[PDB]
């Protein structure tokens, strides 16, 4: 029903993946360090209430008639819904408050990549809040109300709703399918592998930035799918793109989805073969992305795709090498990166006295 | 996760209990060949039968001819029906084609201008629509996508709307949802079991004057933006005066329970419930079935939220038109703006495995 908010790491990275996503990036409007820290403390107090399913402050109602309610109220009567709130700090934050020398070296700016068509307005951001929950209205309410508490100190830069499986009807032991119809998530880091989390995901003290110990680095890519084109490709082109069959998700030449792949039996530019850690010196990622469908553009086409999210111990040794290796991906015919951002995700809130970003400020 | 039956005297997705998710699509017809269009309708009915039962369209999502693209795009494979319903409607601009002029119902009236109307002509109108409602949004998207695929060349998508969450109720025995303004929405609606209220207020009847419409309904859709910034700085008393009900329980002003009957004269003269209530509109009654939406930011540092409002009624001229006309002085107007609009005639149900969408019209 609820995920614990306190811990060594922030929840919502290695904790079980919830049904829905509302991702928002904020820009900071204050120059005042104190004002900003005060906001971080207020945000943490509100996150505590929200993740336990209570209203922020003095509730959505029953207060002074002459005052606006503390909480906007649209979550009353709903359950915590495994809601998690994960905050991240973007590179541009460290140009404020005199933090320029505390920017972690692992929070590297992404290269320009072949094919990039990055929409400036839907990229970047001084900080982000990732709201995950099984009920989309719980997630929205959270973002809605943090934006409200921050008004005059932050604004919403861009926002993205997303969805994965629906846990009210499908088994937790069944891989969800992306909007291209293929199983997505088969060969991923799972939250149970604390050994691979420690090696590939969490910032370690001796990494170079002590305030980030227990943190992680997040890469967000908004990836449009050319759906009508994909849907016109033969079943064989589709399976050739990935190196797995569509019905079962088995690596080509194999029988069950979870059979370990034989890379030489795949086409040289098949996605799985180019993404595999064996093709990238061991580089391994934790994918935690969500599908999106926003509507339709002015040409009739479905404005849909994958809001790709990756956690990694170092952006330099995680996302950049693998993405670089996709230069020739057969899938590139069918997708387009149109938004991008990177964030440093601080360690967890240890107890009821701690706050978001305490190690940095 | 059960299925909702597709056959009936009426189309599902109207009096049916309100599912969590919506994907709504308006289509324009790009063929002039009437026989082309009827075959479309027949092929779509057959896909619909599979889709509502949790089955793949045509010959399935895989295991077909390798050189050929699959019949079903496959992103619903291994998912339950999820109470998917598919409801089709014909917009007034459709009867300009195929020699249907004299068949347009009288009850499908174009809507007049309303004060404050700021209607985007792109996200308005449509030759026909499909309302897809499901508890899983992947299921709802998959249906729309596949329907539009089957219709490549005979129809294209003029505009769509996804509702991430319901703000309506047809089952008063279950909790009333809240809209993005924080109020319960749907308390005094028409319930799917109130058959006599549905017959009186929702289903078109034979003597109404358009026979092929017997058993159908008429749909009004309004895309309504909410000025949430303005709303969120209003006092709690102001928010309660706008509606006539308190925020917490959702009870009419001065009473204690959500479902106690509102006593209209204790509400402000311009309170929403006071003005929308049937007794203020000579009995006019609507079946509300709308959904919340949010379409990113506004590029001004704020979230972009609204309500995709849908009303089914027996006659547009006696349902939505008079009630919306009485809302000219509604206190709510200060916080909302109508920015999209369309009306549709929703035909009778597909009666059996041999029938098809629109058979009574064609
Ligand atoms: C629209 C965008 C994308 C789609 C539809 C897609 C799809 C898939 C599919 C179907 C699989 C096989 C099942 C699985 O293990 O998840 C896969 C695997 C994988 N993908 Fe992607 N992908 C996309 C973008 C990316 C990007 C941008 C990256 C990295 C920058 C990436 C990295 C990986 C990795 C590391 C694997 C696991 C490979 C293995 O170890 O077997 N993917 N992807
Ligand atoms: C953003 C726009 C709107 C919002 C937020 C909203 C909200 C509400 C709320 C909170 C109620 C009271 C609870 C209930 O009984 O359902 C209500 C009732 C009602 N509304 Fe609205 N509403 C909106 C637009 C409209 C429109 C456009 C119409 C008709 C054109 C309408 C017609 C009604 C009716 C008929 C009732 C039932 C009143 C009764 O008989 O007691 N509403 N609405």
């Amino acid at each position: 029903s609820a995920v614990p908010f306190h811990g060594a790491h922030q929840a919502g990275i290695a904790t079980p993946v919830q049904d829905r996503l509302h991702f928002a990036a904020f820009d900071v409007t204050t120059e005042d360090r104190a004002a900003f820290v005060a906001l971080l403390k207020e945000w943490t107090a509100a996150a505590r209430r929200l993740t336990a399913g209570h209203a922020v402050g003095e509730g959505a109602y029953g207060g002074l008639p002459e005052a606006p309610p503390d909480d906007t109220g649209e979550a009353l009567g709903l359950k915590p819904s495994r809601l998690t709130l994960t905050i991240g700090f973007g590179p541009s934050l460290f140009t404020r408050f005199g933090l320029a020398d505390l920017r972690p070296e692992a929070l590297a700016d992404l290269p320009k990549f072949p094919g990039d068509n990055l929409d400036r307005a839907r990229s970047g951001g001084d900080l982000c809040v990732q709201a995950c929950a099984d009920d989309p209205q719980v997630a929205v309410h959270a973002i809605r109300n943090l934006a409200r508490i921050g008004f005059g100190k932050v604004v919403v830069r861009w926002s993205q709703l997303g969805f994965g499986k629906t846990s009210s009807t499908t088994p937790d032991k069944q891989t969800p399918r992306n909007l291209l119809g293929f199983k997505d998530g088969t060969r991923n880091i799972a939250g149970t592998e604390k050994d691979r989390l420690d090696r590939f995901v969490w910032a370690a003290e001796k990494d170079g930035t002590p305030w980030m110990t227990g943190g992680s680095y997040l890469v967000a890519r908004r990836i449009r799918m050319h759906i009508e084109t994909w849907d016109r490709a033969s079943l064989q082109e589709q399976e050739d793109v990935f190196g797995r069959d569509k019905g079962e998700g088995a690596p080509v030449g194999k029988a069950k989805e979870r059979d370990e792949p034989f890379l030489k039996a795949m086409k040289p530019d098949a996605h799985v073969r180019l993404a595999h850690p064996d093709s990238n010196g061991g580089a391994t990622l934790l994918r935690r992305g969500y599908s999106f469908t926003d509507g339709t553009d002015g040409l009739g086409r479905l404005d849909a795709g994958l809001f790709f999210l990756a956690y990694q111990r170092d952006i330099r040794t995680g996302f950049v090498p693998v993405q670089r290796n996709l230069a020739t991906d057969a899938l590139n015919e069918y997708i387009q990166h149109v938004g991008s951002a990177v964030f440093a995700v601080p360690p967890g809130v240890r107890d009821a006295d701690d706050w978001w970003g305490s190690t940095l400020f």
